[PDB]
Order: structure tokens, then C-alpha cells, then sequence
């Protein structure tokens, strides 16, 4: 069976974090997916940016909801030698000609609770520049996940926490994902193993992680046989891959 790979924030420790660097390399990469995460703007636009403000990764501070897209381009990313945050349909130009395919995640705001009616605007800004047939959309928040189900047919994942996994425990971690048609949960690849995915996946559901940045991590992930990870080193996860494949051949 094989395993995905995708570029989280296009390759944040190899090109800093959702640079236009990164999620052009990407598009180039023999990978099948970049992960992005997607912010309103006070003005209607949708910008691709992990924290719901600006200060940890740009020069600015503030709540992206609050500002203007003009506002938000001001800002330097830190990392990418005086690029941009980028807009939704930047990113989808990059990508029409490439065979790398979106891992769209719904991120809330600065207070915890989904941005309402974004799902709708990202599902539109998606099909007006012809990408929502090659997203799979991801979300650590069940509320966004049960209002994809209603809006898209395209695939969901939803993404559990360490703590949700703890706590819940993965029995009830999986009857969630079963009462809300979920049919794919990805984990942080330090909580998986063995045991954990054989329970999720005897359960009918499809297995895979996130966070896997290092040698060990990428290995662990590709030993397992999870259906994908997101990794910050898509370059060496690549590397660590085709060197997999050619152990298993033998
Ligand atoms: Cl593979
Ligand atoms: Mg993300």
C-alpha cells in the first residue's frame, strides 16, 4: 500500500512557513499533496496563513479577520527574504499545471470558534479557479467537519489532537468520527503506532498522520504504512521514501 506524502505549509523548515518559495518548490516536488491553511480577511478575501493572526510568522501583528487584504500584504513573512502571505487564487496559479494535488485545512479564529459562512467561500474561490476536484479538506474542529460534509462531496480527514486522542481515547475517538461520517482521521505521528491504527482501521476508517519533520518520524510513518503524513521536510521525506521503496522491493 502506498504513502501519500504532503508539504506542510509548502515546506515550512525548508522555505519558511506558507511562502510562495515553498509552495512553488512544492508544486515541482514528486509528492502528491501541500498542505495550507486558510484565513478570512475583514474584506472578503481568503489568505493562506497558519495562526489566525500575523505575529508569529510576519512582521506585524493582529487578527487577519480584522484587517484588509491591503493590510495584510504589507507583511514580510519571516524566513522569506521579503515575500508576501498569499491569497487562495495566488496559490491555485501555482498549482494548475502541477501534478501535486491540496490538503485544505479550516482553521477557527483568534477565540476558538469557526469563522461563519468560510467554508461556503472557500469551496467558491476553490471552484472558480478550478481546484475543489484535486482538495481534500482537513480540520481539527467537528463543527467545520460536519459543515464540509454538508457542502462538498470532496474528501474529509479529521485531524485529533494529542489530547483529544488521550482523552477521548481512541475507542471514542473513533465512534465520533462514525456518528459524523468521517471515514479518515489523521493523528500527530508521535501518538501512533501499531495497535492505534489496526483499532481505527478495523473500524473502517482510513489512517494517517502529521508532524512527521524528522528522519525518525518520516521512517516511522512510512514503516507503518500510513496513508499520509504531513511533514515540514518534504524534501528529505521524498529521499527517505524512495530509499524505503527500494529496502521493500528487496
Ligand atoms: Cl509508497
Ligand atoms: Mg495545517
Amino acid at each position: 500500500g502506498m504513502t501519500r506524502i504532503a508539504s506542510h505549509r509548502g515546506g515550512t523548515l525548508e522555505f519558511g512557513d506558507s511562502t510562495p518559495h515553498g509552495f512553488t518548490a512544492t508544486a515541482a516536488m514528486a509528492l502528491e499533496e501541500v498542505e495550507f491553511d486558510l484565513h478570512p480577511t475583514a474584506d472578503g478575501a481568503i489568505v493562506v496563513h497558519h495562526d489566525p493572526t500575523l505575529d508569529a510568522t510576519t512582521d506585524m501583528t493582529g487578527a487577519i479577520v480584522d484587517m484588509t487584504l491591503a493590510k495584510v500584504k504589507t507583511a514580510t513573512i519571516r524566513y522569506g527574504a521579503g515575500s508576501h502571505p498569499m491569497t487562495l487564487e495566488e496559490l491555485c496559479a501555482l498549482y494548475v499545471d502541477s501534478h501535486v494535488n491540496f490538503r485544505c485545512e479550516i482553521k477557527p479564529g483568534v477565540d476558538g470558534l469557526p469563522y461563519e459562512g468560510f467554508v461556503a467561500l472557500v469551496i467558491a474561490g476553490l471552484e472558480r479557479h478550478s481546484m475543489l476536484e484535486r482538495t481534500t479538506f482537513s480540520s481539527f474542529l467537528l463543527a467545520s467537519m460536519d459543515e464540509l460534509w454538508k457542502a462538498t462531496t470532496r474528501p474529509r480527514l479529521w485531524l485529533v489532537s494529542p489530547s483529544v486522542l488521550q482523552q477521548l481515547g481512541p475507542g471514542a475517538v473513533i465512534e465520533t468520527a462514525i456518528a459524523h461520517s468521517i471515514h479518515e482521521i489523521g493523528v500527530h505521528i508521535d501518538t501512533a503506532d501499531a495497535g492505534l491504527m489496526a483499532q481505527v482501521q478495523a473500524a473502517g476508517l482510513d489512517f494517517g498522520c502529521w508532524a512527521a519533520h524528522t528522519p525518525s518520524q518520516i521512517t516511522k510513518a512510512l514503516d507503518l504504512g500510513v496513508k499520509v503524513f504531513t511533514t515540514d521536510r518534504p524534501t528529505l521525506a521524498i529521499a527517505l521514501r524512495t530509499e524505503h521503496r527500494m529496502e521493500a522491493s528487496v
